[PDB]
This record gives C-alpha cells, sequence and structure tokens, in this order.
C-alpha cells in the first residue's frame, strides 16, 4: 500500500510556480537533474572510501538516459548514493528547502529561471517538461521504494513491487508533457547534453533503440 | 515465494545435451527465440480478429533485443500473447514434447543441431549460450510470472515483484556462458540477426547504450 505525504507549503508554490512557467529555456531541467546525479555518485564514491564493500551493490558508476517513447517517458538514472525511504520523505517534500522562498523572490525580480541550481531547487526543474514524476530508489541502507508526485500538494512513497531492480542508485521518470517529447529523440538529447555537461566526471549513457535492418 | 516442479525427463536430458554439446554454430539460438517471439506475435494478433480489447495492454507488436553488459545478460523480449502460470509450468517443462526424443536421435544420428526448430523444442538451443534462464512473461489472463532455470532437472515459477512491469508479452533473459559473450555485442548481434531472420513480419528492436562524448 502506498503512504501519502504533504509538501511543505513553499514547495508546492514553486512546483505551481515552475510547471506554469511559460520559460523558453526548459531544455535546462536535464543539466540540474545530471548535476544531481553526479552529485550522489560523488557522495558513494566519497563514502566508498572508508566503506569500499558499499560499492559492491553496483561497482559501476554511471549516469544513463533512457527514452521511452510508448510510454512519453524519459529516465535519468545514476548509480550513486540512492535515498531510503526515510530521506526521499526528508529530501524531497517534507522538510522547508532554504532556497526555496529565495528563488521564488528572485525570480519575481527577474531572476533567470537556469539560476534554479544555485538556490538548491534543481531538482523541481522537471516540472518544466513534465506533468508526473516517479523517483525510483536503492539506497544500500533500505529497500527500493518509488517517490511519486503530479506537482499537486501531496507525495506518495510505495514499496517497489513493479520496477526492474536497481543494484543501487536513482532513477528520475519523468512522464513528459505532450508538447516537450523533443525529449525522448536522440537528437535532442545529445545536443542538449553536450551543450550544459562537459565536465562530468561520469560516462553519460544514451540508450538508443534502433530498428535491425 | 518461489515453486519448484520438475522438468519431464526427456526434457532434462535435452537441456543436458544442449548445454554440453561442442556444436560450432551456436549462434543458431537467436533465430530459435526470434521465431517464438513471432509466433507469439502471431497468437495475440491472431486472438485480437475476434477480441481487440486483447490488444490495449500493450498496443505496439514488437521483438526488442537488450544486451546488459554489466550483468553478462541478453534479453529477447516479445509483446506476444505472453503465458500465464499454468502456462509456464505446463509449455515449459512438466508437459512430455513430442519432438524431444525425436530430436535427440536424430542428434545421434548425425542431425545438424539447428534443426531443433523443426522438432518443436527450439527454445531449449538459448542453453547452447546460456547456462541459465530467466522467462517473465505477462499474459492478459494471469500477473506476471517468473520462471527460472539453470538446465538442472527442476525450475521454479514465481510471482513477479523484481522486475519491470510488462504490459504484455515475454522477455528470456540469458544468463550468457563466459565464453558466449559475443552476443553482448551489437555488431555480432546485427549480423547473425541479418542472416537467420529476413522475413519476420515484426520490428526488431535493437537497444543500444553509447556514451555520449
Ligand atoms: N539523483 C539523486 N540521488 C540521490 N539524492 C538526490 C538525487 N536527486 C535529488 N536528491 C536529493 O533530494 C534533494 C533535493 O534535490 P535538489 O533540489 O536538486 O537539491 P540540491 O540543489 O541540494 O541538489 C537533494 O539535496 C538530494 O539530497
Ligand atoms: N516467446 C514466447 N511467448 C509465448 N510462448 C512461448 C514463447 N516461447 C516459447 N513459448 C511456449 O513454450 C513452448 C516451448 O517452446 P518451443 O520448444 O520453442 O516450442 P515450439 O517449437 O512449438 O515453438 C511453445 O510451444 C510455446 O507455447
Amino acid at each position: 500500500a502506498s503512504e501519502t505525504f504533504e509538501f511543505q507549503a513553499e514547495i508546492t508554490q514553486l512546483m505551481s510556480l515552475i510547471i506554469n512557467t511559460v520559460y523558453s529555456n526548459k531544455e535546462i531541467f536535464l543539466r540540474e537533474l545530471i548535476s544531481n546525479a553526479s552529485d550522489a555518485l560523488d557522495k558513494i564514491r566519497y563514502k566508498s572510501l572508508s566503506d569500499p564493500k558499499q560499492l559492491e551493490t553496483e561497482p559501476d558508476l554511471f549516469i544513463r538516459i533512457t527514452p521511452k517513447p510508448e510510454q512519453k517517458v524519459l529516465e535519468i538514472r545514476d548509480s550513486g548514493i540512492g535515498m531510503t525511504k526515510a530521506e526521499l520523505i526528508n529530501n524531497l517534500g517534507t522538510i522547508a528547502k532554504s532556497g526555496t522562498k529565495a528563488f521564488m523572490e528572485a525570480l519575481s525580480a527577474g531572476a533567470d529561471v537556469s539560476m534554479i541550481g544555485q538556490f538548491g531547487v534543481g531538482f523541481y526543474s522537471l516540472f518544466l517538461v513534465a506533468d508526473r514524476v516517479q523517483v525510483i530508489s536503492k539506497s544500500n541502507d533500505d529497500e527500493q521504494y518509488i517517490w511519486e508526485s503530479n506537482a499537486g500538494g501531496s507525495f506518495t512513497v510505495t514499496l517497489d513491487e513493479v520496477n526492474e531492480r536497481i543494484g543501487r542508485g536513482t532513477i528520475l521518470r519523468l512522464f513528459l508533457k505532450d508538447d516537450q517529447l523533443e525529449y525522448l529523440e536522440e537528437k535532442r538529447i545529445k545536443e542538449v547534453i553536450k551543450r550544459h555537461s562537459e565536465f562530468v566526471a561520469y560516462p553519460i549513457q544514451l540508450v538508443v533503440t534502433k530498428e535491425v535492418e
């Protein structure tokens, strides 16, 4: 069974603001999610310095992007530190985030939406191109769990019994808006990645499906 | 919890014979599995002629090949008719198969292993390149189940609570032998496919993972 939680009020406001913004540089969501993925990977690598065993659940450190055309879904995966159930609830919704209000105020002053990451709330930039998101995570410290949101004021967390097993890490499953399906296309994804992510220490793998001739 | 079943004696013999054979044309396993996939797709299409709703669980009819290097696994998927729990138990092990003994006898006489499909036991050709296999299937008539075998005399069937949800169809998850890892390579898979599968009515999709430059 799923458990429902309430978002901290300001986060709900930020989400409403983002999913509705007519901003023109929506592609920035990928840079923010790849950046978060890279950070999660840095954390497991660092932790492993004094606890090498932590790497064994998934020895390969990578960031992987997988378009799922039929479902109009785009997945951004990492084999980073992952999030336990408590962390999902804590880190993605119930706790007040320092920059949330600050960023919204900056936005009102004329700040570029691209600044979202510098305010520490880059995760929510995903609502620029998706109206729904499932965060599937597996931390060495917990079972695999699914956190889900539709930018509304509440989210759910459910023990994962329906998705592929992740050795360790997180999958951001974005359910793209109908007018943002260009991010399912290989060429588009490739150019967005090359443009704002040249100094990423991990391999960024793009999964492409090609019909055999 | 898993349920264990005994293989019909002759099937166990055939498996032992196949997994141990030093045969030189091992690549034929792909043609046999793609052929089985095509047959499963023919069946759902035919059934849909008088029961169109059966297609809604997965409107796209395809065959998809996905190499998983890290796990040394190769998956052959189809969105065909799928198999219920009873069918997995029945069709893949417990019931005597007409050609089983006939094929082994033909083999002893000097018959080419490639004839396996004409004897109706082409599925087991997978043991030419894999020492273990998981058959994940979802029939519109049942839940998603996992059938698993290591060519031993018994197999297990478990309600699926660990793999990605299949709308409808079957996934043959082959755990490749250490000396058969060439079938994880794109070029190799492509040539094997083009050679013995030109008259397949469905798109055969190859999933490739490429690091972004
Ligand atoms: N891919 C991920 N792996 C692990 N944790 C993540 C991931 N993405 C986001 N988080 C967690 O949720 C929090 C919210 O994300 P975000 O707003 O982008 O924060 P920050 O700007 O600090 O990265 C993060 O601080 C982090 O703890
Ligand atoms: N991809 C599949 N989808 C549905 N059923 C399958 C699939 N592969 C094998 N089967 C089932 O298990 C049986 C055993 O496979 P196989 O030995 O190749 O049989 P056959 O030669 O009749 O195709 C098949 O007759 C079929 O009913």
